[PDB]
């Protein structure tokens, strides 16, 4: 049957892989229905501002959006849990929980009151730790750090004396160039290379512990979703599931070429030290303790994630870790 | 559209066999029953190991199988499924969907009347169940192991003597001491066989299968006779089902390994010496195949081109993040 919807993306077209997930979903649905199930994609600001995409869905302004749940953490930190919070699961672990651990239903139980039904719509994999003008090696090096970063990541780092900066995307490069900020988040090698941060902030840190496996949800107006035939509800879920895998796979394909290119252009890769990672982890757990004690919805979902998190990281160190470690050791020896 | 799908798998291998049921449900629901793929377990339509042969010959429209089952016909069949020391699941999927891998494999399969798309991944498989521990290459000399395919060919060069044993006859063989070890799959499936009762040393990793994909293979004429609409729907649903199986294993395996250890299973890593020896032996086998088989060389070279890039990048953000979480788990901090 003919369905004609609008999708408001939180993302600009220049974030091609993330924005592209909505295009992929739209194409999947159109093609599978000989053009009948139409979702017209719009990029950030075209219909509504990117950070208000979910609000538009709730209000019935548009039928759906493609967004990251953590954009709405200010309304309720529970929005962040199924997207990404610091020191959560990486992509395969979160996906196991989403699809087979009851995570999609748990998140939808929370979202019902907000007039939304959501399904995973991509994963970026572990993000990078950002672009730095000067090295940081110790916790003390973080004192008074001016970093363009926000949300959860920012809340955690504030416990360690960093002050998050609010700066428009296009204003970051000149701020780094002038020395007005010390560091910036962005995404990962494929997206970051285009911004040329390496020219003015050469140290590229990792891992972005605030986003170990962030899911980019498709969120649907609850009335609109419920009005679909069972056939289209099923197709929609199938297509979201495929699109979700597709984005991760695209990043997994593109990122290796991009990191090589960045290093070839003089980028200085640097791990966050064990001391820094341990401090950030401790700070994050302090924040979660407060939230769990004050917010029952948050506690329910986070306890569910944590239950699987310990099991996942027990198993992952057996076959997966040992296989991959062996391959990496071969690679470092020039043997691949 | 009413099609029959011959599975290579028995229903008791529920998560692998189940992939076909998942695809069938996705297609039926999305079309209100108009695109019906009827799923048959191993031996119901044709013998399980002849599933792709039946597709090639057009006796059935499609199958759900593992490419390396047909490595006897041409070792190229195995490459997009799993060969030793290839990519793990995210790496191979990157190559499949965005590295031209699906197209490269289909270019090979065209002569065999098949169009194939990934239909699941199991993630890294285990190294098998052993009556006695092994630590060195010397320890492998004369080892009677139930294993075949590439893995058997490689280990044979190191002195193991591969055994050809039906799934159902493995437990009794271990019980009676007629064999020393067996491979099977991983914790979820392996637990159901109760190998910990007779051969409790559970080795890892199964380096022969880092990220095995289980393909749907469709008769090319059958596929080309679908409307472009159903062709596209079929690709979308395969892509979803492929993710679904990996996600099921990633969910189930943590529970199974805990249960196995609780019941006395002794986890043991293959030593650096053993792994390196297997890696060198595998490269020797590849060098032989590449020199004699242009089709094999073309696809393997493509996988290897990405393999080195992948293992450069994966060791940065992904490995550092995950290893930090593992350390925290081990410290009781999660």
């Amino acid at each position: 049957p003919k369905v004609t919807w609008r999708l408001a993306s939180s993302f600009p077209k220049s974030l091609d892989t993330i924005f592209g997930g909505a295009e992929v979903l739209s194409k999947m649905l159109s093609e599978a229905t000989d053009g009948n199930f139409q979702i017209q994609v719009f990029s950030a600001g075209e219909l509504v501002p990117g950070l208000q995409a979910a609000d538009a869905v709730t209000e019935g302004t548009v039928e759906c959006c493609h967004t990251v749940g953590y954009y709405y953490w200010g309304k309720d930190p529970t929005f962040a849990l199924a997207a990404a919070v610091p020191f959560s699961l990486s992509a395969r672990g979160i996906n196991a929980w989403h699809y087979h651990g009851g995570g999609i239903d748990l998140y939808n139980e929370f979202l019902s009151q907000h007039n939304i039904v959501a399904f995973p719509g991509g994963n970026t994999g572990v993000q990078m730790g950002g672009w730095f003008r000067r090295e940081i090696n110790t916790v003390a090096d973080m004192q008074g750090l001016k970093m363009r970063v926000g949300g959860f990541a920012g809340k955690v780092m504030e416990r360690l004396g960093v002050v998050p900066q609010q700066i428009a995307g296009g204003d970051i490069y000149p701020a780094l160039e002038k020395g007005t900020i010390d560091a910036t988040e962005w995404v990962g090698p494929y997206d970051d290379e285009k911004l040329g941060f390496f020219k003015v902030a050469p140290y590229y840190y990792y891992p972005g512990w605030w986003e170990g496996g962030p899911t980019v949800h498709f969120m649907f107006n609850k009335s609109a979703y419920e009005g679909l035939t069972p056939t289209y509800q099923s197709l929609l879920r199938t297509a979201c599931h495929a699109a979700d895998a597709n984005m991760l796979q695209l990043y997994d394909w593109k990122n290796p070429t991009a990191i090589k290119s960045l290093v070839a252009q003089g980028t200085q890769l640097r791990p966050f030290s064990p001391e820094i990672l341990q401090a950030c982890f401790e700070a994050a757990n302090e924040v979660y303790a407060e939230m769990e004690a004050s917010n029952p919805a948050f506690k329910k979902i986070w306890d569910s994630i944590k239950a699987f998190r310990s099991e996942h990281y027990t198993w992952a160190q057996i076959a997966e870790y040992n296989y991959d470690t062996f391959m990496m050791v071969q690679q470092n020896a020039g043997k691949l």
